[PDB]
């Protein structure tokens, strides 16, 4: 997250992070035993970690539990990344409570101006680069379709929007991917992509979670 704030700890119950010897993703708890993510996520040898802030350090609040599955959107196309949405079924039943929470999944599309909340470990530089090692946020609006398209011309797709800010300086950036944009308590959005992070007119793209709750349920209910 460039030009975000320092969540506190476990204030995002529902952000997790995929580790597979190292952070590399984000993620959101929708159930006990399954997290929504990007399918540019997906690898095998997954373990989800939940109850984070500091990712270096074991502060007590965390539930290690290694994937048993994941199942990549049968649409997703890696290099339009339309569709850019998985889900990953945990070994063993997460503890729900206060710091380790679900996150609701949308009944409607979010609109544009409907401010949200990103968050994630990713990079806080948008030339340079520094990994944080606590959660960073970010309050966001989500952008109006029309600008979203006129910011990249031929790429926007109808599972796709923007969020951010056109001035830039306050993104999403690498090692956010995965992770939750959540407006009004709904998850509506996962980090997906964008033309560098916090650049001028290049604002973050994000998955279209609404167009995947059908999919989201009946998956859940057969897995
Ligand atoms: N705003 C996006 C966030 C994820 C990334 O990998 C590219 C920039
Ligand atoms: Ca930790």
């Amino acid at each position: 997250i460039v030009g975000g704030y320092t969540c506190g700890a476990n204030t995002v119950p529902y952000q997790v992070s995929l580790n597979s010897g190292y952070h590399f993703c984000g993620g959101s708890l929708i159930n006990s035993q399954w997290v929504v993510s990007a399918a540019h996520c997906y690898k095998s040898g997954i373990q989800v970690r939940l109850g984070e802030d500091n990712i270096n350090v074991v502060e007590g609040n965390e539930q290690f539990i290694s994937a048993s599955k994941s199942i990549v959107h049968p649409s997703y196309n890696s290099n339009t990344l339309n569709n850019d949405i998985m889900l990953i079924k945990l070994k063993s039943a997460a503890s729900l409570n206060s710091r380790v929470a679900s996150i609701s999944l949308p009944t409607s599309c979010a609109s544009a101006g409907t401010q949200c909340l990103i968050s994630g470990w990713g990079n806080t530089k948008s030339s340079g680069t520094s990994y944080p090692d606590v959660l960073k946020c970010l309050k966001a609006p989500i952008l109006s379709d029309s600008s979203c398209k006129s910011a990249y011309p031929g790429q926007i797709t109808s599972n796709m929007f923007c969020a951010g800010y056109l001035e830039g300086g306050k993104d999403s950036c690498q090692g956010d991917s995965g992770g939750p944009v959540v407006c009004s308590g709904k998850l509506q959005g996962i980090v997906s992509w964008g033309s560098g992070c916090a650049q001028k007119n290049k604002p973050g793209v994000y998955t279209k979670v609404c167009n995947y709750v059908s999919w989201i349920k009946q998956t859940i209910a057969s897995n």
